[PDB]
RNA sequence: UAGC
């Protein structure tokens, strides 16, 4: 550790709040980490004199592996393929020797790639040589799964914990986190790497680079280490920041050794990766004794997701764990996997626990965060194969005889049918039938909006389409000489602009490009980049499908991020006496085929969408006619509409089934189409699609199928008291039965039990293979619950990891920035322990902070001032001769948490540079007689903080372009838009409007107009750019370091007018006792006092923000909060109703439509969250959990503490100025440590008046 | 070639 100490001595003693923090330091630190070599990371491991606790048996057999040559084979389709032994799984990455298959790097001779005599003889078309290379690309893919090379995030990890124990500001006592010598994961990171350099100089395993991977040219390598020594890495630094208990991390690291034992670590991996949650989450509390749960109300309508904490429950034996037990099943996985030991040892641990409370909640947490975190990787051929391979099993089809002639392509269900399918077919026809019926729906700008839904700057299988269309003798323009990316379907949607759609139908039956996912404890996935003919054409199952979610069942849509899974329904749901059966249907894509679902859906569509679309075209479709041969005989044409015409062709590639055009780079050779009858992922209607299956199925069960198969009394009652609408949540194919409870306690679990059973074999009848769910906790979209307590799963937020599916290399330098700090910010929505992670974070940051530049032998470095980190999010550990630890993670990100720490100390910040001769006579308002300039210049405040507002990626526009085509493709992109002349005549109407009562006003007027220029871009920036282009951005990054500036941006030094005084600390808004999120808990002081005073978010913030905005939508291109923030603009600065109308017309709106809103705008009491848009405040995503809502409104007084000042009080006409203030205030109250705290508003500089025209001059100067 |  001397060897570290030495080096980041000072620097390590900045971020364990021992000495100030500073960019001279910092960039030391930084200088230091960037000439730190691989190997020294080893040699400062070996100075660790490690614990015997903290060591195990490492396996022998981990480093003696087979030939990768009997794990393959060729198929009669001369594939090369992955050949099973363990089981139809077994086709991933296999555990091989594999330096026999490398030539030696001309420089770096110990490490080596895959022998270009092997990959000559593969690309020449040798059976053994394509074998190898497959597994020689395959092995390095499994290795690129991660951010950048380990041994930074061990370094960091090394200089971080360099710092020993920290002392808790409000617990007032040092943390007992074990130190390094305790470390099991180190150490066999450590002790697997020695044994394998063995007496070779370079102690890295492999190295992860730009050129590629490398290996080092050791016979004890194996395929399998990468991933193994990656999911050290990760338990390592949990350990020490997530303050992991060591005996259960050690269990972690033993089902690693296994995995890496077997002979594929990543089928292990996948096969065991529920012993963690099956043998604590799932079991807990055979036995309860006390403790105590949430108490929550579901507010009406529960379609809301609105909730209200009622106190507590206390918890007994009347609540122990009801469900059926796993032992048997969770003994058998163990037995099966020699896993025996750990298994056991689980189960007698989680015994022990009788008592529902923080301890136990963060023992599940603990076990938790042990799984591996590797994304699982295999070749494209085989996810190919595996994925697109099953078909439902339909135990009860639909009765041939059921179904009338044809009519075109699809086929109605006679009402006569007496097949389940009835059901599903009424809810269609009756969705389809309400959603054509709107006037809306036939509105130009709605049709417009779902027209640019699926233009965008991803792909679309360019290629197929345009030799699809060739087939026909149609070409498309190929805008020759222009600098967009061509694979974006904005590119697609240019070439077809001008195109009848009967010219384009043919591409409705285009191949498919193949497209990969891989994920964290899961397997890969393909996916299917529809084309913009088949995404226009699904557009009917879309609505219809929305329809049904928006207004049939309780449905949620929601992203990745776990600020919108609405944490608030799980509490309830999990919360005794309530209960809910987690119900998710396995091989989703595969079950919806034509042989039930499609076929009918389309039907469904088709008819009841007939009488409101008659004789009408749709988004851009004709009218036609088709032959008709329903009734018996009778065989007439039929006059169908536009939209029936789209369900028309889109029925007809549901039935031939999508081509997958299979193009695998990792297996030489294997190129081939395969033709598959899985539902599209990547279509516009799968996740919607799915939604409404899910709720429409659940509902006939409930209703008909349940009630007529069983007499059982209380079954039937169960079932009677569960109703779509009000008990079951879901998205796509996951739901959550939530069966309330009573006061004679909670349901009885074996009627629970047969109900289940029931729809188990319900959903045989239709090919639905349900995995069911009945263990006494709460799982919906991968948020676990247990007794109202959340339980974050820290195992699929891998530090290291990064999902890599294509051959291309990882972005230049900056971008890897952006990675890092959302490592940070999940560390923060996962309950990390926060000084532990600030710290460890500012470590990670350091050694991400300085690259290498180039510019023709002009060797400099890039490098970010420790500032730029803070305007990102990071809070400082201390400065200016503050306090330690007196900032909280929950800080604001840019201007705003600039005003929030500056201000908590301001005159911290004037003493101490008064102290330091940065003095000057003229008096600042917010730094008095501190020569802040001279300052901040010099620490580099000023400019890290312009550089972080700098584009950390190179930027494509500039490149010529032949004013011509460029125009030929704006003019194309317009019409695609324009189709409808009612639209742009809209348009156009707002323009000339704009210049008699808006222009002037504002000059970010929001417009239809702008679209095709934001797409063009969009296709732009799409693209790769050049070494050029990248030496562009560094130079700008460099120029804006170089400059020297004299003030912040003038939002901020409006904001920094603002004064306030910070009181007593709140009341707690829930019990102190109450488990709320394991790891948030007494032991974890900043994050749970903030939980306990400000209180958690109990409204889905997808709801909640619904609320803040006056359009929902609009087209794709336009920002819906870029709108929000004009016409709210306007208002401000007093335009006149008239111009709001303009605004609105500009962007689709009928006048109508746009003189009721924009006379509603000009009323309206807009609220905090809304109005603070004018100026650019947004609710930071850190504070998303909390009751933020509540703070806003009861605890930041705008009336000073003591009575009316004069500069405090707010003029007439500018209330809007107190919900700026409002968010100041909060700022502060949660970038301060500890408790919430009641903010008093105590002054303003230049009084209110003054601050509103400032603000006024900002908003009007917008876009200039 | 890399979707919603
Ligand atoms: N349409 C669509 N749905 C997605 C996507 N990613 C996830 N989902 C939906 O949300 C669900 C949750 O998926 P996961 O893949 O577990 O993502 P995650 O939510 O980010 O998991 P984590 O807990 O690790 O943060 C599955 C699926 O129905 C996506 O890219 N597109
Ligand atoms: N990037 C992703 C990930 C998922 N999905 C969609 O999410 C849906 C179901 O989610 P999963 O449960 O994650 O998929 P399954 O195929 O059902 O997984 P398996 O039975 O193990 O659960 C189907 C799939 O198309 C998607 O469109 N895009
Ligand atoms: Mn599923
Ligand atoms: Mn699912």
């Amino acid at each position: 550790s001397s060897m570290i100490l030495t080096q980041f001595g000072p620097f390590i003693e900045s971020i364990s709040g021992i000495t100030d923090q500073s960019n001279d330091v910092f960039e030391d630190a930084a200088k230091a980490f960037s000439m730190f070599t691989r190997s020294d990371v080893y040699k400062a491991l070996d100075e660790i004199p490690f614990s015997d606790d903290a060591m195990l048996p490492i396996p022998p057999t981990i480093y003696t592996k087979p030939s990768h040559d009997s794990y393959y084979y060729i198929d009669a389709l001369n594939r090369v393929r992955r050949k099973t032994y363990q089981g139809p799984d077994d086709v991933y990455v296999p555990n091989c020797s594999i330096v026999e298959l490398l030539e030696p790097h001309e420089t770096l001779t110990s490490y080596g790639r895959l022998s270009e005599a092997i990959e000559n003889r593969a690309k020449d078309g040798d059976s053994q040589a394509r074998i190898a290379t497959t597994y020689g690309r395959i092995a390095e893919s499994q290795a690129r799964q991660i951010k950048a090379p380990l041994e930074k995030f061990v370094l960091a990890l090394l200089v971080a914990e360099a710092g020993g124990s920290l002392y808790d500001p409000v617990l007032q006592k040092y943390d007992e986190i074990p130190d390094l010598s305790h470390n099991c994961p180190l150490w066999c990171f450590r002790e697997i790497c020695r044994h394998i350099s063995g007496p070779l100089p370079d102690r890295a395993p492999y190295l992860y680079l730009s050129a590629g991977v490398f290996w080092l040219m050791s016979p004890r390598m194996t395929s399998a280490i990468p991933p193994l020594l990656s999911d050290l890495v990760n338990l390592a630094i949990l350990q020490q920041t997530a303050g992991l208990d060591p005996s259960l991390v050690k269990l972690g690291v033993q089902i690693c050794l296994h995995a890496a034992a077997s002979s594929s670590y990543s089928w292990f991996i996948l096969k065991t990766k529920s012993i963690f949650p099956q043998n604590t989450l799932h079991s807990m509390y055979e036995s309860l004794e006390g403790g105590y749960c949430p108490n929550l109300e579901w507010l009406e309508p529960r379609s809301d997701y609105k909730f209200m904490y009622m106190g507590v429950m206390p918890l007994s034996a009347k609540y122990a764990r009801s469900a059926p037990s796993n032992d048997k099943k969770a003994r058998e996985l163990g037995e099966k996997y020699g896993l025996s030991s750990v298994v056991g040892e689980l189960r007698k641990r989680t015994k022990t626990y009788v008592k529902h409370d923080f301890a136990s909640v963060r023992y599940i947490r603990d076990a938790m965060a042990c799984t591996s975190g590797i994304f699982l990787v295999r070749t494209p051929t085989e996810t190919v194969l595996q994925e697109y391979t099953q078909s439902p099993e339909i135990k009860v089809p639909i009765p041939q005889k059921d179904w009338t002639g044809p009519i075109g392509e699809i086929r109605i269900l006679k009402d006569t049918t007496s097949s389940i399918a009835r059901y599903l077919y009424r809810t269609w026809y009756l969705a389809a039938a309400r959603m054509a019926a709107q006037p809306r729906t036939w509105d130009p700008l709605f049709q417009a909006i779902m027209r640019s839904q699926y233009v965008t700057a991803r792909g679309g299988s360019g290629a197929a389409l345009r030799e699809s269309l060739y087939a026909i003798n149609v070409s498309l323009p190929d805008f020759k000489g222009l600098p967009v990316k061509a694979a974006t379907k904005i590119f697609q949607a240019a070439q077809l602009a001008n195109l009848p759609f009967s010219h384009t139908s043919v591409a409705i039956l285009a191949d498919t490009s193949m497209g990969l996912r891989n994920q964290v404890q899961r397997r890969p996935r393909s996916i299917m980049p529809l084309n913009v003919p088949q995404q226009q054409v699904s557009a009917p199952h879309t609505l219809t499908a929305d329809y049904i979610n928006y207004h049939m069942n309780l449905s949620p849509t929601s992203g990745s991020a776990v600020i919108e899974k609405v944490i608030p329904l799980g509490v309830y749901a999990s919360s005794p006496p309530n209960q809910s059966i987690n119900i998710d249907i396995s091989a989703c894509d595969a079950s919806i085929t034509w042989d039930f679902f499609l076929s009918v859906i389309m039907a469904a569509i088709h008819e009841g969408v007939a009488s409101s679309s008659i004789g009408k075209p749709f988004m851009g479709v004709p009218a036609s006619i088709v032959n008709d041969e329903s009734v018996v005989g009778v065989r007439a044409a039929r006059p169908i509409s536009g939209m029936q015409n789209m369900i028309q062709h889109l029925s007809k590639l549901y039935k031939r089934g999508f081509s997958y055009r299979v193009n695998d780079s990792f297996s030489p050779g294997n190129d081939f189409t395969h033709m598959t009858t899985t539902f599209p992922s990547g279509s516009t209607a799968t996740s919607t699609e799915h939604t409404a299956n899910n709720s429409t199925m659940m509902e006939t069960f409930l209703t008909v199928w349940g009630p007529e198969h069983t007499d059982d009394p209380d079954v039937l009652r169960l079932m009677k008291s569960l109703t779509i609408q009000r008990n079951y949540v879901c998205q796509g194919d996951d739901g959550l039965m939530i069966i309330d409870g009573t006061t004679a306690g909670k349901v009885n679990s074996e009627t629970i039990q047969n109900d289940l059973e029931l729809i188990s074999k319900y959903g045989e009848e239709f090919g639905w293979k349900y995995d069911i769910a009945y263990d006494g906790t709460a799982e919906y979209l991968k948020l676990y619950f247990i007794f109202g307590c959340r339980i974050p799963n820290l195992s699929r937020h891998p530090i290291v990891g990064k999902e890599r599916a294509n051959s291309s290399a990882e972005e230049p330098w900056p971008a890897i920035l952006d990675q890092i700090m959302g490592v940070f910010f999940n560390g923060v929505h996962d309950g990390l322990q926060w000084q532990r992670w600030i710290r460890y974070s500012w470590a990670l940051c350091c050694a991400f902070s300085r690259q290498r530049t180039m510019i023709g032998e002009s060797v400099g470095y890039l490098q970010y001032p420790m500032w730029s980190f803070v305007y990102w999010g990071l809070p400082l550990v201390k400065a200016f001769g503050s306090d330690p630890w007196i900032f909280s993670w929950y800080m604001p990100t840019g201007d705003l948490g600039m005003y929030s720490w500056i201000s908590l100390i301001r005159p911290l910040m004037t003493r101490w540079m008064v102290a330091n001769g940065y003095v000057t006579d003229r008096c600042s308002t917010v730094f008095g007689n501190a020569d802040y300039r001279r300052c901040f210049n010099e620490l580099k405040l000023y400019q890290g903080y312009y550089m972080a507002q700098l584009p950390r990626n190179p930027k494509k526009s500039g490149r010529a372009a032949s004013r011509e085509v460029r125009e030929q493709f704006t003019q194309a992109l317009s019409d695609y838009l324009m189709q409808n002349p009612e639209l742009k005549s809209r348009v156009l109407r707002g323009r000339s409007e704009w210049e008699k009562y808006g222009a002037g006003i504002i000059h970010n007027p929001p417009s239809l107009f702008d679209v095709p220029h934001k797409w063009y871009q969009g296709a732009q920036e799409a693209a790769i750019a050049t070494r050029e282009e990248l030496a562009e951005m560094d130079e700008t990054l460099m120029r804006a370091r170089r400059h020297s500036y004299s003030s912040f941006s003038k939002l901020l030094e409006a904001y920094l007018l603002v004064k306030w005084r910070m009181c007593e600390a709140r009341e707690p808004s829930v019990d102190l006792r109450l488990p709320l999120c394991a790891g948030i808990d007494p032991l974890n002081s900043d994050p749970f006092l903030k939980m306990v005073s400000v209180g958690p978010m109990l409204q889905s913030t997808r709801k909640y923000f619904a609320q803040t905005l006056f359009m929902a939508k609009t087209v794709s291109g336009l920002d819906v909060n870029a709108i929000d923030s004009a016409l709210l603009r306007l208002r401000t600065l007093g335009a006149d109703k008239k111009a709001l109308t303009a605004q609105l017309l500009m962007v689709g709106l009928q006048e109508s439509e746009a003189d009721a809103l924009a006379g509603k705008i000009m009323l309206q009491d807009v609220n905090t969250v809304q109005l603070a848009r004018v100026v650019n405040l947004a609710v930071p995503d850190t504070w998303m959990s909390l009751d933020f809502d509540s703070m806003f409104k009861h605890h930041v007084k705008l009336l000073p503490k003591d009575g009316r000042h004069l500069n405090t009080d707010i003029p007439p006409r500018m209330g809007w100025l107190r919900a700026i203030l409002r968010f100041l205030g909060a700022g502060m109250v949660m970038t301060a440590t500890g408790v919430a705290v009641d903010i008093y508003l105590e002054d303003i500089h230049g009084g209110g008046r003054s601050l509103g025209q400032r603000f006024m001059t900002w908003m009007r100067q917008e876009g200039r």
